[PDB]
DNA sequence: TCTGCTGGCCCTCGCTGTCAAAATTGCGGCTGGGTGTGAGGACGAA
C-alpha cells in the first residue's frame, strides 16, 4: 500500500533548507514575526 | 390706533447617572462541579 502514484500528497519530516517563521510576544512591529531557513542541529533548542 | 405686562413656548445651560474598557504569550499547581428528603427496599426480633 506504499506505491506512490502521481497526484498523491506524501508529509515528509521537516528536512533541513525547509522555511518557516519565528515569534515572539510581545508582537510590536513587523519585524518582530518574520521568516527564516531551517538548519538541523543536535540538542533541544533553537538556535538563532 | 399705540404702550407694555404677562403665561406660555421654545430654546439653552449646568449637573448628574450610567457604560465599557483596562499588553502579549507560555507553564505548573490546587480546588470544586448541590443537597435534603418522601418514600422504595431490606432487616432483627418477636
Amino acid at each position: 500500500d506504499l506505491h506512490l502514484q502521481t497526484g498523491y500528497k506524501v508529509e515528509r519530516h521537516m528536512c533541513d533548507g525547509d522555511i518557516v517563521i519565528f515569534n515572539r510576544q510581545p508582537t510590536l512591529h513587523k519585524m518582530s514575526m518574520m521568516g527564516h531557513r531551517v538548519r538541523i542541529l543536535p540538542w533541544s533548542t533553537f538556535r538563532l
